[PDB]
């Protein structure tokens, strides 16, 4: 919740609407004429936001009860959340289409090469202390065809909106650590977003990592993007 | 609907509301008694949603074993008592409850309650929206018994300087950002002036006594961002 909480505060509710378009941009998920099920892979899920997303838009519009998920997260007390929040919504609850996995998304040992279909990775990206390991992961995960889907914080290109995002910025520490004694987790978030590349450097570091068609799509004037690539 | 307001809670109170409605509850510490006989008569007002009424009962049950006592949930909005009723539904507790109703209503009349028949009347970030404030605090006085509690949760003035310099800077880029971000300037804008326009600690406690409540008084919670205001009938 912790990080719903500054997920929610920094981008006023918004990184919701960002999911949805993200969501539904991917289009992912078994197609009526197909038996063939894919294997998702949601790394950084924390609570499960796009896990379970991407779960109900692929049974809501294509009628796919089929495909498996991997929810991966560092953090075994951000994992224990995501299946605790699906236990009280009652869907993805001990399901054996759904696991959840304690795991470095910069190493993913637990994982086989080549064996996913769609690899996704929502507003975690920014907190590995290795991107490009990462993204080299994210590339080693998938088998050929498999799509890379990356929804994060981003530059803001306009000069206006970029000076009210930095101010917005150097406030919310402050309010953080006066409010609910908070300062580290505002500070490390604001310097996260900051320390993260730009929507073209990323999709360098997208196309290092062996990725084709590599492409990116600002979201609201680029406060934040949706990177892609296509393993082969 | 009722994301919105849950929304914008979270944000200006970056999650920090939730602690200073259980502080809210806690502290009122309503509930019959187990050497007790008698059921208490709650009504919550200006919370559709459920979060505080819910809070209550819950509160009751589990420190005292109260399991019978009674609670009103006023709304003026349709839309967040189904909200209420939903939640309700979905947590499998307080739903279909004859000792929980739902019922639309202004809380600067509620024509549909009876003039001392409740113990314990509950407002939660809801009476700053009241065009006016003083009907509001009359109305709460007649629905009460006599030895009733009135007690409310809301927004006030900030007493510490260096928090209020910091609630300023955030009070001005707030509503920018939900310019930029969220294309709706008009609501946090509302929002930052309504709670501006709120009367102080000295004041809001002054209406208070004017409506004729006794033994007045209020807590300041997190440098004054907002206070627990209440009173007692006779
Ligand atoms: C803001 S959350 C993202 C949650 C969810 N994907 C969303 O968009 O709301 C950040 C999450 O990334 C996780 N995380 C941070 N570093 C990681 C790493 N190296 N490998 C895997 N997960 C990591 C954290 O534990 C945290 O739960
Ligand atoms: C932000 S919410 C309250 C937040 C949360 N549900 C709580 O009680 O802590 C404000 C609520 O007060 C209600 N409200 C506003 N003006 C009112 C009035 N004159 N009478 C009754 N309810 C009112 C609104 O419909 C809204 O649901």
């Amino acid at each position: 919740n912790r990080y719903d909480l500054m997920n929610d505060v920094m981008s006023l509710g918004i990184h919701r609407l960002w999911k949805d378009h993200f969501i539904n941009k991917l289009d992912a998920g078994k197609r009526p004429n197909s038996t063939t099920p894919l294997n998702f892979i949601d790394v950084a899920g924390g609570s499960g936001d796009i896990a379970f997303g991407l779960l109900d838009h692929a049974e809501s519009k294509f009628g796919d009860t089929e495909s498996t998920m991997d929810i991966v997260d560092i953090n075994p007390d951000m994992l224990k959340e995501g299946e605790k929040r699906a236990m009280e919504q009652g869907k993805y609850f001990k399901d054996p289409r759904v696991r959840f996995l304690v795991s470095n998304g910069e190493k993913l040992e637990e994982i086989d090469s080549d064996s996913k279909d769609i690899y996704t990775v929502s507003f975690g990206i920014r907190n590995f202390t290795d991107i490009q390991k990462g993204l080299n992961t994210a590339y080693r995960v998938l088998k050929p065809g498999g799509i890379f889907y990356c929804l994060e914080f981003s530059k803001i290109e306009n000069p206006l909106m970029d000076f009210a995002y930095q101010q917005w910025a150097k406030v919310l520490p402050v309010m953080g650590s006066m409010i609910a004694n908070d300062y580290d987790s505002y500070q490390y978030l604001v310097e996260s977003i900051e320390r993260f590349p730009d929507q073209e450097t990323f999709k360098s570091m997208i196309e290092k990592a062996g990725f084709k068609s590599a492409g990116y799509e600002s979201l609201t004037f680029g406060i934040c993007a949706i990177h892609w690539g296509i393993k082969v």
